[PDB]
């Protein structure tokens, strides 16, 4: 029988959909990974099953252990959804100015929010849970931009399920950078395996400290934290490449429109970059993976 | 290599899940199939898909064909999807009443909405979409209460799945009724494959037509559409079991608090039902599949 015992079971092995129309100028071929197609639809579920994973596994959670993070995306879903799953109490802090909707979702799950001051921003709901933990030892804190657990289910997933499904002939893998694990992992695994294989990380262009440029505002949630990541390895990398804000949106609004693929817009991001990629003379017949981290719905 | 042409391709094949803390007083076993795994997060891609299929196969399809459906629920959002990847025009009937995420949603997709009177209801929205393709004959409209390509696909997908995933130990199968597709194509497979096999539809105890009662307004979306549905096949129905409102929403509140799965409210109704049948000491040992047709986020 092919029955998971839970949820957590049947996070990842998603699929890759070839690009048929937004696709002009390409000389590549241009294969999409549907990060959507995870249960709670981004690729954040991998990390928050990954970093529980290994909390469990070195013996981190007790019996009064409280799951505890700073979170104004993709990873307080993951994480609630999880715990959830996992029968864990998890806390959130995030800032006041979230919207209803985001709280209302994550409260669907059971997770507890904490706001924190509007102002203070995300550096604020950060502070919070820096204070809370320090003070209250039932905490444990998964740190998302820290925690080994991030690039490795990606190296033990995301990779081997991209090495698997073009039967070791992707060529280069295209990915927007938030905490760096998905390009990592997936470099770490795939470039040992075909050493001929490229890399190209995706930034804004209103954000481009990657680029070596300073950080600023800008609405392509999920990447362009504002600092290099510390998961991020950088020597895997071989290109950035930086996408304006109306860039993504137009190519997100594309995917929709064109492939029926509603996707946020970070996947218009990595798309963009993708097809700029697909144009070059030199990638004629190559095949490119582009990463699509999460499903458009919650961006209208 | 594994890689879909386009998303249409990458429909269906939803996972079952094993229902470990929602089971109070259970004896049997209950797995819940996922309909919320599809791309456009219901169990209606699948007729979405179908209907179109069949009808390009029938060369129903012309050059200046546009699709035309009155719609509430989720066959609009599986039909803008999926015309959305054809190519096609969609035009949708609904009433003005319809929310602005709804119709966001769905003009994501590039569909097209014709807003008819809110206080004519859904029989405004039918009337609508009747006169318009009397008047012009370049609508093709697919009928998802009449088209045989509905209860068709869940013979040749779902019931497949729920076979080969259970490895035929499938005893009871229990679904919410809506056009009766799900159940009727199921039950069309595996009883005759199984005939010992059992299936249980579920309808609202607000509008409990089915059971011989009368019509009424009731909030479990996507079930209890006020009349005997024409595909349903009652003859392989073997008993319908009515949900009361706030059963439904308790039930599917506790199915995202305490497994993780954030269903709607017709997933919280089928579940009830399960529940029921699986404490009776006659089904003890056995194995209830139970239908959950999609994601709850659309509902807070
Ligand atoms: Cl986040
Ligand atoms: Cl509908």
């Amino acid at each position: 029988m092919s029955i998971a015992e839970d949820i957590t079971q049947l996070i990842g092995r998603t699929p890759l959909v070839r690009l048929r129309r937004v696709t002009d100028g390409a000389v590549a071929d241009i294969v999409a990974k549907l990060e959507f197609f995870n249960p709670a639809n981004s690729v954040k579920d991998r990390i928050g099953v990954a970093m529980l994973q290994a909390a469990e596994q070195a013996g981190l959670i007790k019996p009064d252990t409280i799951i505890l993070e700073p979170t104004s995306g993709n990873t307080g879903i993951a994480l609630a959804m999880v715990c959830a799953a996992r029968g864990y109490r998890c806390v959130l802090t995030m800032p006041e100015t979230m919207s209803l909707e985001r709280r209302m979702l994550l409260r669907a799950y059971g997770a507890e929010l904490i706001l924190t001051p509007g102002a203070d921003g995300m550096s604020g709901a950060i502070a919070k849970a820096e204070e809370l933990a320090k003070t209250d030892q039932r905490y444990f804190v998964p740190q998302q931009f820290e925690n080994p657990a991030n690039p490795a289910i990606h190296r033990v997933t995301t990779a081997e399920e991209v090495w698997r499904d073009t039967d070791g002939k992707v060529d280069i893998v295209v990915a927007g950078v938030g905490t760096g694990g998905t390009i990592t992992g997936v470099a770490q695994v795939i470039k040992e395996r075909k050493p001929s294989a490229r890399f190209v990380a995706v930034e804004p262009a209103a954000s481009p400290v990657l680029s070596g440029g300073q950080k600023g505002p800008h609405p392509i949630q999920g990447i362009g934290a504002g600092f290099v990541p510390p998961v991020l390895d950088q020597d895997l990398v071989d290109e950035i490449i930086t996408v304006g804000n109306e860039d993504a949106l137009n190519v997100a609004r594309r995917l929709a429109r064109e492939e029926g693929l509603l996707v946020g817009i970070s996947s218009g991001a990595a798309t963009v970059a993708a097809l700029q990629v697909a144009r070059r003379p030199e990638n004629a017949g190559k095949l490119i993976v582009v990463v699509l981290p999460d499903f458009g719905e919650r961006y209208l």
